[PDB]
């Protein structure tokens, strides 16, 4: 009985949020770097998340592990072949991978994350590698699997350099460019690195999503439709507090990309409060349904459509919808975005 037992496409997810924590156990002992716990379980209980923390409070457990991955070569390549797997087994045919290449490096980064001692593994070199990763499990597993690269809320030097790593590999998996991280620091969307990157996306043609509302105001949501010029919007749950903008970007067919598990958790959704996700639902809005990070939110792609249908009610229909949109609103080129329509109509019916 898993909720929707039949295709999906995942559009919103990140590779070092959702890593084994036996990789991560493997990877602590190999390269003598201590790590919170050394069974898998209890490592599942210091990274996991169990009642709703908030935005900066789930960002932390990102460094419980990831010194552990950073600036190893064989580290980055193998989560990216082991997420494939994963996806695969929850019976997605297409997802959107998305990481910041600068937090895996160890050369050329600056500053040097994680208290790293320079190294080989420079920003390109991680992006590259994941693509190895990513490809080599595609041919394994048999599902389409494309990437877009981050930018770093804190971080706006980092990305002009974001934008020219999507150009370089433009297609060689790298689909788009997002802006992650701590919502909260104020004005964190203007910031110029963060204007200029994607004035530049623009130009150059280069596809973009933008994480906010996840917690930030509509206004967020505002600079990043009409100033970053975002194709999608990651979360957006308070543009509903905006009726004329929700209005507007409903008129407009924009994307939003739902994670219902996560928003409970990062204390981003109040529990007493209708999910934004059943007015989506209502109007018939452009949405997906995705994980996030499964291994933060202890969460499977299951858990989310589980909760969708247990609570918010949702049905088949509605399941087969908005995969739909999502297949639709993939950054898929079209030869291959219509290749993926046929693919789902086809097992839809
Ligand atoms: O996945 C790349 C980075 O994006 C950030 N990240 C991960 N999950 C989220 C997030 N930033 C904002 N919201 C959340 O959806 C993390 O700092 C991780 O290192
Ligand atoms: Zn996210």
């Amino acid at each position: 009985t898993p909720a929707f037992n039949k295709p999906k496409v995942e559009l919103h997810v990140h590779l070092d949020g959702a890593i084994k924590p036996e990789t991560i156990l493997y990877f602590g002992k190999k390269r003598g770097i201590a790590l919170p716990a050394d069974t898998v379980e209890e490592l599942r209980n210091i990274i996991g998340m169990d009642k709703p923390l908030s935005l900066p409070g789930f960002l932390a457990k990102f460094d419980y592990y990831m010194p552990v991955i950073a600036g190893c070569r064989e580290a980055i390549k193998r989560i990216a072949y082991e997420f494939v797997e994963m996806k695969a087994k929850e019976g997605v045919v297409y997802v959107e991978v998305r990481y910041s290449p600068h937090l895996l490096a160890n050369s050329k980064v600056d500053p040097m994350p994680w208290n790293q001692t320079e190294g080989d593994v420079t920003p390109d070199d991680v992006v590259d590698l994941v693509n190895q990763g990513l490809q080599e499990g595609e041919q394994a597993f048999g599902i389409k699997v494309r990437s877009i690269l981050c930018c770093m809320r804190h971080q706006p030097s980092w990305s002009l350099e974001v934008l020219e790593l999507c150009k370089k590999y433009n297609q060689k998996t790298v689909v788009a460019m997002d802006l992650a991280g701590d919502e909260t620091i104020e004005g964190s969307s203007l910031f110029p690195g963060h204007v200029e990157a994607y004035e530049g996306a623009v130009k150059n043609g280069i596809h973009r999503t933008v994480h906010a509302g996840e917690v930030g105001s509509p206004e967020v949501v505002r600079e990043a439709v009409d100033i970053l010029k975002t194709e999608r919007v990651g979360h957006g749950y308070h543009t509903i507090e905006d009726e004329a903008l929700y209005n507007r970007l409903l008129k407009e067919n924009m994307h939003f990309e739902v994670c219902p598990w996560s928003s409970y958790l990062t204390g981003a959704w109040d529990p007493k409060t209708t999910h934004a996700v059943v007015r989506f639902k209502n109007d018939k809005a452009n949405y997906s349904l995705n994980t996030d990070a499964p291994l933060i939110f202890k969460s499977t792609l299951d858990t989310d459509y589980q909760m969708t249908k247990k609570d918010m009610g949702f049905t088949e229909e509605e399941f087969k919808r908005l995969n739909i949109n999502a297949a639709k609103s993939s950054f898929l080129p079209e030869e291959e975005k219509k290749e993926l329509l046929e693919r789902l109509y086809r097992e839809y019916q």
